[PDB]
């Protein structure tokens, strides 16, 4: 929806700056305090209900508020009752968080085998989510291998992607829904990999309130969503639709193979 916000405010407050303190209270995590001073944040990519802050050094920190984990952006300096956990702190600011339990420093090779990070991707209307790290994805062993039908369903690959959303990004690159990320020749790689970021954002920009469409059109139309047994904008076929079914396929049996 729009819960990523809370990834906004930490980015807002110490992304880029050279962090000038860092101090962790799990003794296991010590080791990375005086690792981290010179070094900033780069970005707070978002996954599921997690938050991994990524510096500069290619570290990254995991962390899951569960129940009572609550980040708080206050002056370095701004110094209750709750028990600290980490602080990140830079010239003007300082990002503290408490009452987490769930927290862990990540190299890159441990990102793709942890437990929860395995279960949910990226989201599509990540603003740091980028179409070259979505081929990467599509590329990664994990992925490479799997029929875009389904995967375009799997939240575990990318997070914010309804049925609704797959039908119309598959017919945008006029793929059927039996292709692999590894039957794909580079261009239609990225092209695949534009597309899921922009009709998703697209869709999600123009939303307009509900029952506006009784007196003005969405500037986003959907070209297969729905419309099964009407002529496809591009070459004019009957647009198709299967039964059998997860969620039910679209497609224009015409232009999309
Ligand atoms: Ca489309
Ligand atoms: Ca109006
Ligand atoms: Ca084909
Ligand atoms: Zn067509």
């Amino acid at each position: 929806p729009e819960i990523r916000r809370a990834a906004d405010n930490l980015e807002a407050a110490i992304k880029g700056k050279p962090l000038t303190d860092v101090w962790f209270a799990f003794p296991q995590l010590k080791t990375y305090q005086s690792q981290l001073i010179g070094q900033h944040v780069t970005h707070v990519e978002t996954r599921g209900k997690a938050l991994l802050t990524h510096f500069s050094n290619d570290l990254t920190l995991y962390s899951h508020n569960q129940l009572y984990g609550v980040w708080r952006v206050v002056d370095t300096g701004e110094e209750t009752t709750r028990v600290l956990r980490v602080k990140l702190q830079t010239a003007d600011k300082t990002i503290l968080l408490y009452s987490a339990s769930d927290i862990e420093m990540l190299r890159p090779e441990q990102l793709t085998t942890h437990p929860f990070l395995q279960r949910v991707g990226p989201d599509v209307l990540d603003p740091n989510l980028t179409p070259e790290v979505v081929k990467e994805r599509l590329l990664s062993p994990r992925f490479r291998n799997r029929q875009f039908a389904g995967l375009l369903l799997d939240q575990a690959f990318l997070a914010g992607l309804g049925n609704y959303l797959r039908v119309e990004i598959l017919w945008q690159v006029g793929l059927t829904g039996n292709h692999k990320a590894k039957d794909l020749n580079a261009a239609q790689l990225d092209a695949l990999a534009h597309a899921l970021l922009e009709i998703p954002r697209f869709s999600y920009a123009t939303r307009g309130q509900v029952d506006e469409n009784k007196h003005h059109g969405a500037l986003f139309r959907f070209k297969v969503f729905h419309r099964d047994g009407e002529p496809c904008e591009r070459c004019g076929s009957i647009i198709e639709k299967t039964t059998l079914s997860s969620r039910p396929f679209y497609w224009c049996p015409g232009c999309q193979h």
